[PDB]
C-alpha cells in the first residue's frame, strides 16, 4: 500500500487506556495487553483491524470472551482483523497475550536485546511489533505498564511515567509498575530492563521551582562516560527555559545508552534512549567530535519534549513539524553553547553537501511528502535539515522578539493536542501580522517551502550609479522542474545582506533582509557613497544555491574583511569552485583528446595570499581557518558537474591542493607547531565537566594541517606524525594513523592504535572508521583484514557502518573503474538487509549520486542496484528505496 497525505481520516475506534504486562524470560517475552476502547463518531461499522507484526498469539478476547481464530478473527502476521459482527457497539475491552523474542530481534525495532539490556524502539511503527494496536500517532491513550524479569540479570526496570509499585516474584523474578496518566501516542512508549548503572542530579526549574530528577544510565563498564551527557541535559533544560521560557513538566527524566541502535537517539517521554555513541564520552577514550554530538543529541531529544511530545503529530506526513523544528531548536542551542562560528558553518556544510545531493537525486521530496510506502524511509536529511532551515527562516524573517512571540502562540494554542505544518505557519503569521503592523499581511506563499521539492537557485546582477550614489541588486530565483512539480512557483526567500565598502571594509548599510517573493525583483539603495561589495545570504539565510556573480577579487575582499562568517566561508567556497570547474574541464579535455601535453590554469595567487593572511591572523578563529584550507566536499562539487568522472575530480583536487601547499606548507608547519601548546593543553584532561570548543577547533586545525603536510610529504613530517601518535587525545592519535598512510610506518601505527582502541567499544569503532577512511592503495586488502580480524559477523550497526561508510568517501578507490567498490558495498547491503532493513538502507547512501557520474560508473552502480533489487528475500524498506532511487 501507498499512503497519501490527502487521505488522512480519523479512526473509527478509540483507545482510551492501555494496561500492559511485559514478562521477560530467557527464551521468550510474554506481552499481555488490555485495551480499554470505544467506538468513535467516525465509525461506519468496519472490522476492528489492529496492527500487529510478527506476534505469536496465545489468545485474544473481547470482554473476557476468548475469540476463535477463523470464524471471528484473521491474523496474517501483519494485521489482526476482528469482523464487525463480534465488535461491541460501546465501551469494550480488547485483550491479548502474545509471544515475542527480543533475543533474536536483530532489526532493532520493537522490543529487542542490546548486549545485556532489553530495550524498545517504537517510532515509527515499532509498537505493533510488541502488541496489537492501532499503531498511528493520532491514537492517544493512557498507559499502565508492569514489567517483570529475572532480578539478577535485569535489576533495573524502566518505563514511561511514575513507578507506582515494585514487587518480588518467586523464582528470583521481580516486577515494577509504571503509571503514565497523560495521553501519549504509542511511538513514545518505551521499556528498558538491564543491569544499569547511573549518574543523577536534581534540576530546579526556573519558574515553577519544580524539582526534577535527572538520571543517565549505561552498562556498568561504561558508567564513567556519563558525566558530559548529564551536564548537557542540564544545559538543554536551561536553554529552553532561557530562550523559549519552557520548563520540564515531569518529575523525572531518564537518559539510557545502548550499544545497538539504528539511529542517534529517541525522545520517548521521560525515557530518552540513545545510541551509546551519542551519550557516552570520556577524554581518554573519545574523539573530540563526541562532545558536540552528545550536546546536540541530548539537546535534540530534550527539545522534543515540547516540539513532538507535548505538541503532537496528527499523522506521519507532518514529520518535519517535529523533526525540522527540533533540529532548529537544537541548532540554536548548540550555537549558543559552543560560541564558535564553525557550528553554524558545519550545518550549512552538511546541508549543501548531503541534502542538496538528495534534493537533486531521484529521491527528491519536499519536507512534507505527499505519499510513502515505508514509513522508515520518510526519515531523511530533507525532512530534518532542510526542515530546520525552513524553520530557521521564520526567525530570520521575524527577528528574535516576534519569532519568540509566534513560537509561544504555537505552543499555547496546541499544547496537549495534535498539530500540522499549517498550524505552525499560522502561529508565525500572527507574529508576522504584528511585526508588519498590517493585519492583512500573510504567510500563505511561505507554505510552498513545505510542499515544493528541489533547491531554488538565486542569482544576482548589480548596478552602481556613481553620480546618483545609487546601488541596485537585481535578484532572480529558479527551481528546476522535477518529478514532484512540473511548474515550480517562486518561494518567499529572505536574503540577509550587507554592503561592504571595499576601501575600508566597513558596513555601508544597517541590518537588512531582502524579502524576495517574486521570480525576480530589483532592490535599490540610495546614499551609497562608493561602489560596494555585496555580502549576500549572511548566515546562509535561505536553503538555496547562491550564484553571487562576483569576481574572485571581490570574493577575496569579502573573505578578508566581511563581518559575516558564512559569507566569508562561502566566498572562499566559490573561489575554490571556480578553480575546480576550470581545472576539471582542463584535465577532462586532455583525457578525452588523449593530449601528450597540456596546460593547467594555476590557482589565483591573490587567493593564496589571502589564505596566508588569515592563517597568520592571531585573532582569527582556528575552526574557520580549518575550513579555508579545505576544498569543498566532493558531494557539494558533484552538484555542479554533469557526468562527473571521479578520477578527473581526484586529479583536479590533487593539483589544487599541491598548488597551495607549494606556497604555504612552511606556514602550515609553523602554525602546526605554534598551536601545540594550546591545542593539546592537558589542564582539564581529568575534568569531564570542562569542555572547550575553541580548544577542540585548535586541534582540528592542527590535524587538518598535519594531513596537508603529510600528503605533501613535507621534509621529516614523519617525526611529527610519530610524536602525535603519543598524544593523550584520541583525535590526535587516530589522526596519526590516517596521515601515516603515506608512509612505511602505517601498519606500525595501525597496531599501536588498535591496542589503544580495542578495550573501549566506542573507541574501537572510531578506530574502524579511521582505518576505513585511510588513503591507502591497499585499502581493499585492509578492509578484508577488518572483516576477518575485527568485524566478523557483528550485527551491531555501529560496527558495520564504521567499517564500510567512511571507505565510500574514498574518491579514487571506492569509485575504482572495475566496480569492485560498488560490488563490495552492494554485498554488504544485501547481507545486512537480511536482519536490519533500516541499516541496509543507510548503507545505500553512496549510490544516491549514481546518475550524476560518468556513463561507465552510472552503469556499474545501476547494475549493482539491479542485482540487489533481484534478491528474492529483499525487504520492503530496501526494495522501495532502490525502486525510487533508480526511477523504476
Ligand atoms: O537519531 C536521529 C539522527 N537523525 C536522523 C536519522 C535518520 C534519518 C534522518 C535523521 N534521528 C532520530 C530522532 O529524530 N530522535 O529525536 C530518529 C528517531 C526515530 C527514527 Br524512526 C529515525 C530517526
Ligand atoms: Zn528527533
Amino acid at each position: 500500500k501507498i499512503h497519501y497525505r490527502k487521505d488522512y481520516k480519523p479512526s473509527g475506534f478509540i483507545i482510551n487506556q492501555v494496561t500492559l504486562n511485559i514478562n521477560i524470560h530467557d527464551q521468550e517475552t510474554i506481552v499481555r495487553s488490555v485495551l480499554d476502547m470505544d467506538i468513535s463518531k467516525h465509525n461506519v461499522g468496519e472490522d476492528l483491524v489492529f496492527d500487529g507484526v510478527g506476534l505469536k498469539i496465545n489468545e485474544i478476547s473481547i470482554n473476557n470472551k476468548k475469540l476463535v481464530e477463523g470464524e471471528e478473527y484473521t491474523y496474517d502476521n501483519e494485521f489482526l482483523t476482528i469482523f464487525s459482527k463480534f465488535v461491541p457497539k460501546s465501551k469494550f475491552a480488547f485483550s491479548s497475550e502474545v509471544i515475542i523474542h527480543p533475543e533474536t530481534n536483530y532489526a532493532l525495532t520493537g522490543l529487542y536485546k542490546s548486549k545485556n539490556i532489553i530495550v524498545s524502539q517504537c517510532e515509527a511503527t515499532g509498537f505493533r511489533r510488541i502488541t496489537f494496536f492501532i499503531d498511528r500517532p493520532d491514537m492517544m491513550a493512557k498507559y499502565d505498564v508492569t514489567v517483570t524479569a529475572d532480578k539478577e540479570k535485569y535489576p533495573v526496570l524502566l518505563s514511561n511515567g511514575d513507578k507506582v509499585n515494585e514487587f518480588e516474584i518467586p523464582g528470583g523474578r521481580h516486577g515494577a509498575r509504571f503509571n503514565d496518566p497523560p495521553l501519549k501516542p504509542c511511538y513514545l512508549f518505551a521499556v528498558v530492563a538491564g543491569d544499569l548503572k547511573h549518574l543523577s542530579a536534581t534540576y530546579i526549574t526556573k519558574y515553577t521551582k519544580k524539582k526534577v530528577e535527572l538520571y543517565v544510565f549505561s552498562e556498568e563498564k561504561y558508567v564513567s562516560k556519563l558525566q558530559w551527557a548529564l551536564e548537557c541535559l542540564k544545559k538543554s533544560m536551561a536553554f529552553d527555559e532561557d530562550y523559549f521560557g519552557l520548563e520540564y513538566d515531569l518529575s523525572r527524566l531518564n537518559l539510557v545508552a545502548v550499544s545497538d541502535f539504528n539511529v542517534g537517539a529517541m525522545e520517548n517521554k521521560g525515557l530518552n534512549i540513545f545510541n551509546a555513541n551519542s551519550l557516552l564520552a570520556s577524554k581518554k577514550n573519545s574523539i573530540d567530535f563526541s562532545y558536540a554530538r552528545i550536546l546536540t543529541v541530548v539537546g535534540h531529544e530534550y527539545f522534543h519534549q515540547y516540539t513532538g511530545n507535548r505538541v503532537t503529530l496528527r499523522d506521519w506526513f507532518q514529520l518535519t513539524l517535529k523533526e525540522g523544528l527540533t533540529v532548529h531548536r537544537e541548532n540554536l542551542f548548540s550555537e549558543e553553547m559552543t560560541k564558535t562560528v564553525t557550528t553554524r558553518l558545519s550545518h550549512v556544510d552538511l546541508l549543501r553537501s548531503v541534502q542538496f545531493l538528495e534534493d537533486s537525486s531521484p529521491l527528491s521530496h519536499p519536507i512534507r511528502p505527499e505519499s510513502y510506502v515505508s514509513m522508515e524511509n520518510f526519515y531523511t536529511t530533507t525532512v530534518y535539515d532542510k526542515g530546520s532551515e525552513v524553520m530557521r527562516m521564520y526567525l530570520t524573517i521575524l527577528g528574535e522578539e516576534y519569532y519568540k512571540k509566534g513560537f509561544d502562540i504555537y505552543i499555547k494554542k496546541n499544547d496537549g493536542n495534535t498539530a500540522t505544518c499549517e498550524d505552525f505557519n499560522y502561529a508565525m503569521e500572527q507574529a508576522y501580522k504584528m511585526k508588519k503592523a498590517d493585519n492583512s499581511a500573510n504567510l500563505n506563499q511561505y507554505l510552498l517551502w513545505f510542499s515544493q521539492s528541489g533547491t531554488p537557485h538565486v542569482s544576482f546582477k548589480y548596478n552602481y550609479d556613481a553620480e546618483k550614489k545609487q546601488y541596485s541588486i537585481h535578484v532572480n530565483q529558479y527551481t528546476k522542474p522535477d518529478e514532484n512539480q512540473k511548474e515550480k512557483k517562486p518561494l518567499f526567500i529572505p536574503i540577509s545582506v550587507g554592503l561592504i565598502n571595499p576601501e575600508n571594509g566597513k558596513e555601508m548599510i544597517s541590518q537588512t533582509t531582502l524579502e524576495l517573493t517574486k521570480e525576480s525583483d530589483t532592490f535599490v539603495f540610495n546614499n551609497i557613497a562608493v561602489k560596494p561589495i555585496p555580502s549576500l545570504f549572511r548566515g546562509f539565510s535561505a536553503p538555496v544555491y547562491i550564484e553571487d556573480q562576483l569576481t574572485d577579487e571581490e570574493r577575496i575582499l569579502l573573505l578578508k574583511y566581511d563581518s559575516d562568517a558564512f559569507v566569508r566561508y562561502n566566498s572562499c567556497t566559490n573561489i575554490y569552485m571556480k578553480q575546480i570547474l576550470m581545472n576539471y574541464n582542463e584535465f577532462l579535455k586532455a583525457k578525452n583528446e588523449k593530449l601528450e601535453s597540456f596546460q593547467l590554469t594555476p590557482v589565483n595567487a591573490q587567493f593564496i595570499d589571502a589564505i596566508k593572511y588569515l592563517l597568520e591572523d592571531p585573532h582569527a578563529d582556528a575552526g574557520f581557518k580549518s575550513y579555508i584550507v579545505s576544498l569543498p566536499q566532493d558531494r557539494y562539487i558533484i552538484n555542479f558537474v554533469s557526468n562527473l568522472d571521479t578520477d578527473v575530480l581526484a586529479d583536479t583536487k590533487e593539483y589544487i591542493y599541491k598548488q597551495i601547499g607549494d606556497k604555504l606548507n612552511d606556514v602550515y608547519y609553523k602554525m602546526f607547531k605554534s598551536l601545540e601548546a594550546k591545542a593539546d593543553d592537558l589542564t582539564y584532561f581529568n575534568d569531564e565537566s570542562h569542555v572547550d570548543f575553541d580548544q577542540m577547533n585548535m586541534r582540528t586545525l592542527r590535524n587538518t594541517l598535519l594531513s596537508l603536510l603529510s600528503k605533501a610529504q613535507y621534509p621529516n613530517i614523519l617525526n611529527e606524525i610519530i610524536e602525535h601518535s603519543k598524544s593523550p587525545y584520541p583525535s590526535n592519535w587516530l589522526t596519526s594513523l590516517s596521515v601515516s598512510a603515506y608512509f612505511d610506518k602505517y601498519f606500525e601505527l595501525y597496531d599501536k592504535t588498535y591496542k589503544l582502541s580495542k578495550d573501549d567499544e566506542l573507541l574501537l569503532q572510531e578506530w574502524l572508521k579511521t582505518v576505513s577512511r585511510s588513503d591507502r592503495k591497499d585499502i581493499y586488502e585492509i578492509l578484508k583484514k577488518l572483516e576477518n580480524e575485527v568485524l566478523k559477523d557483528s550485527k551491531n550497526p555501529n560496527d558495520i557502518r564504521a567499517v564500510y561508510l567512511p571507505f565510500t568517501n574514498n574518491l579514487r578507490r571506492f569509485h575504482d573503474i572495475s566496480g569492485k567498490g560498488y560490488k563490495l558495498i552492494a554485498e554488504v547491503i544485501t547481507k545486512t538487509d537480511k536482519f536490519n532493513p533500516m541499516v541496509a538502507t543507510q548503507l545505500c547512501e553512496p549510490f544516491k549520486l549514481w546518475n550524476k557520474l560518468d556513463t561507465k560508473r552510472q552503469e556499474l552502480m545501476l547494475n549493482e542496484m539491479n542485482t540487489m533489487l533481484q534478491e528474492p528475500q529483499i525487504s520492503n524498506n530496501l526494495k522501495e528505496y532502490l525502486l525510487r532511487l533508480t526511477n523504476k
